[PDB]
């Protein structure tokens, strides 16, 4: 993890595979698809030792990984819109999703895979 130090004591975990969404639409699908890769490939989160549930993780990982990158247009210019924060809902979502469940079989273990 290249747990950045800019966080509340989140990490910074490994680069996914931006998700293909398609919003239940023909244009938000279209608008993402032309624009997948201006979002991060990443997302931030906590560590699981303070969560249990899919939803209280999640919604966590969507406003931090979404505001990180809508705060890191102050240094650089990813101002995501309400369109774009719409997409990062989604795309972050399912990149936290799977983070979390990553982390879930590297906490409940010990990690020892040896």
């Amino acid at each position: 993890g290249s747990v950045v130090g800019g966080l509340g004591g989140y990490m910074l975990g490994s680069a996914m595979s931006r998700p293909m969404i398609h919003f239940g639409n023909d244009w938000e699908d279209r608008y993402y698809r032309e624009n997948m890769y201006r979002y991060p490939n990443q997302v931030y989160y906590r560590p699981a030792d303070q969560y249990s549930n899919q939803n209280n993780f999640v919604h966590d990982c969507v406003n931090i990984t979404i505001k990180q990158h809508t705060v890191t247009t102050t240094t650089k210019g990813e101002n995501f819109t309400e369109t774009d924060v719409k997409m990062m809902e989604r795309v972050v979502e399912q990149m936290c999703v799977t983070q979390y469940q990553k982390e879930s079989q590297a906490y409940y273990d010990g990690r020892r895979s040896s």
